[PDB]
DNA sequence: CCTGACTCG
DNA sequence: GCGAGTCAGG
């Protein structure tokens, strides 16, 4: 057994300006979620300390929100998002190993601090897994057994740090850390405890209209079909397109492809993906959404889980903010639901413009490709303009659209089949679009080239801001396998770069509306665009202050564009 | 708990 | 084709 001093009361040892704090939430979301116990590791010894006990005791509560009183923790945000909901500040995280472990190998899924010490071979504490157990299972033991999982992971990260830090600083990642993720996990956790007002008794009269329109594509799907049956079994719909109705087939594959070309086949294909699009409004944004709206507050308080994607990008969850509705208008007018948290304010928005492909074009060091973008030219009519080679003038709608799927392919990994299967084309002619694009474009052929070189050479690629993704699977001798691992290596600098680029607008940003007393504050993120809310007298200064700090944030060989809205809700914003 | 469907940048 | 999360079904 590991030895730890089991406090009844808080004492000035405890209270060191140095040590490893673990202030322990076993609920999976955190918000207003309970800390079932503390420990703190420092120069004096190891402690255990009940939470009803020290966030009552006002020296420890000065003392978690002393910034002179350094603290290292793994997934700080979480505590300090449990704390903001009692009304207790914490302050001073100056090491974050969950954040450290991520940015060193993001591939690993470190999410448990025995995940993370297994790193460097310290294996003297147990995966929370094996502590708390997992599903309708889970449970927080008795105090012995929990007093010393604690014990055991804030001895952990007291011992960690070092190893890690200096890891860090080999890899040229210790200001990443320092200056970019660490100071963006407090700024999530202002944003989550900030969460969006839901305006709920309008979402209940959309899915009230929903509900009807359901009712008819549905009742209209058995009249096609002739028959009832589950629209939303892949299995029995298989059986009535398939089988019934003897569509072709190109056990079944009902994917949205697949039925988007036996649509003039039969009436009911249309039917189905309407019913599937309405059919998922239902389920997900309304009824779902309705879920996690807290019934006292009418807000949703999302979780942004910062360590999680292999490019640097943030996730959503619980729920997930970051995939509303807005391509089909249907869809959008889920939107007109997420209103200002107080009356008299409104919905901000801003967005990069093409900021994968500006981005590239700084990397790769186009000349075609930077002087476009030095134009502010509609990138995909110049794209058009370049592969079909014609003046801007001989451009139809459908050369830009596919100069505009050319345009994905080149960011996500070009390659034969996915731009042949994306344009519906074989790939000899997918591979005479990429080859026409190579041909107006050289340096981002050389690039493509060089990256995935660097990659098998050095084994990993890495983003402006010396992010790093290891690739081992571009060595591999098997197509498919080294094929993934190629677009990887030529996708992750531009994502991972473009991901970068936000996190620090968003930490200049806040600076900045801090500087400013505004009372504007940031709600949401979604890749390339932030989502902010402000008393409607600060609109004419934010359409000056929010698009300069994004396009300020990094000094790229081309500029960065940012286009912004403001609306009386999310959906106004545009 | 795992597909196969949908949603987003 | 790159990167994500949620839900009804089986
Ligand atoms: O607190 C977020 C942080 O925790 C991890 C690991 O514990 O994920 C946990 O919390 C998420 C948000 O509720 C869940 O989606 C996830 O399932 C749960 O393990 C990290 O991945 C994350 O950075
Ligand atoms: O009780 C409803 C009953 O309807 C079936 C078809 O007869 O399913 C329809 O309605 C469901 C919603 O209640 C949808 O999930 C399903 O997609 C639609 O076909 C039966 O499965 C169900 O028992």
């Amino acid at each position: 057994k590991m030895a730890f001093t089991l406090a009844d009361r808080v004492t000035e040892e405890m209270l060191a300006d140095k040590a490893a704090l673990v202030v322990e939430v076993v609920e999976e979301n955190y918000h207003d979620a309970p800390i079932v116990g503390i420990a703190v590791v420092n120069e004096h010894g190891r402690f255990f300390l009940r939470p009803e006990t020290a966030l009552a005791d006002p020296q420890f509560v000065a003392w978690l929100g002393d910034e002179t009183k350094k603290k290292s923790m793994f997934d700080s945000k979480r505590a300090a998002v449990a704390l903001k909901w009692k009304g207790i500040e914490l302050c001073g995280v100056s090491f974050d190993l969950l954040l450290a472990a991520y940015l060193l190998d993001p591939a690993q899924g470190v999410d448990d601090v025995a995940a993370a010490a297994k790193m460097k071979q310290y294996e003297a504490v147990r995966p929370d897994e094996a502590v708390y157990g997992k599903g309708a299972k889970r449970a927080v033991p008795d105090e012995p057994v929990l007093a010393e999982h604690l014990v055991r992971k804030a001895a952990a990260i007291w011992e960690l740090e070092r190893p890690f830090l200096d890891e860090l600083r080999r890899n040229e990642q210790d200001r990443l850390l320092v200056e970019l993720e660490q100071p963006l996990s407090s700024i999530l956790a202002e944003m989550e405890f900030a969460g969006v007002k839901v305006d709920t008794k309008r979402l209940e009269q959309m899915g009230k209209e929903l509900a009807e329109q359901l009712g008819t594509v549905e009742q209209r799907i058995y009249e096609l079909a002739g028959q009832e049956f589950n629209i939303n079994s892949p299995k029995q719909l298989g059986v009535i397109l398939f089988e019934k109705l003897q569509l072709p087939v190109l056990g079944y594959s009902t994917s949205a492809d697949v039925l988007e070309k036996l649509a003039p086949y039969h009436e009911i294909v249309e039917n189905i993906l309407h019913y599937r699009q309405l059919g998922k409004l239902q389920s997900t944004y309304i009824e779902g959404l309705l879920k996690v709206v807290r019934p006292d507050t009418k807000k949703v308080h999302t979780i942004f889980n910062q360590a999680l994607t292999q490019t640097g990008r943030l996730s959503s969850t619980e729920p997930n903010l970051q995939n509303i509705p807005i391509r089909l208008e249907e869809g959008r007018k889920i939107r007109q639901a997420f209103v200002p948290s107080e009356s008299d304010w409104l919905i901000f928005a801003a967005d990069y413009s093409q900021i994968e492909l500006r981005v590239l074009a700084h990397i790769a060091e186009d000349d075609n490709l930077m002087e476009a973008f030095r134009r502010d030219l509609d990138i995909h009519t110049k794209t058009a303009m370049d592969i079909f080679q014609v003046s801007e003038d001989e451009v139809t709608p459908n050369m830009r659209r596919q100069a505009k799927a050319v345009n994905f392919g080149i960011v996500y990994g070009i390659s034969d089949y996915g731009l042949a299967q994306n344009l519906n084309i074989s790939r000899k002619e997918a591979a005479e679009f990429i080859e026409r694009y190579f041909e107006s474009f050289p340096g981002v052929k050389r690039y493509m080239e060089n990256i995935v070189q660097e990659a098998k050479q050095k084994g990993y690629v890495t983003t402006l801001l010396h992010r790093r993704r290891y690739l081992p699977d571009i060595t591999s001798r098997n197509f498919n396998v080294r094929s993934f691992a190629e677009r990887m290596a030529m996708n992750t600098p531009i994502q991972g770069s473009a991901a970068d680029i936000i996190k620090k607008a968003m930490i200049d940003l806040n600076a900045r509306l801090k500087e400013e007393r505004l009372q504007a504050h940031l709600l949401l993120q979604v890749h390339d665009e932030l989502i902010l809310e402000a008393p409607k007298e600060e609109m004419e200064r934010l359409c000056r202050l929010v698009p300069e700090v994004m396009e300020q944030a990094v000094t790229l060989r081309v500029p960065l564009k940012v286009d912004y809205h403001y609306g009386s809700t999310w959906y106004d914003a545009k």
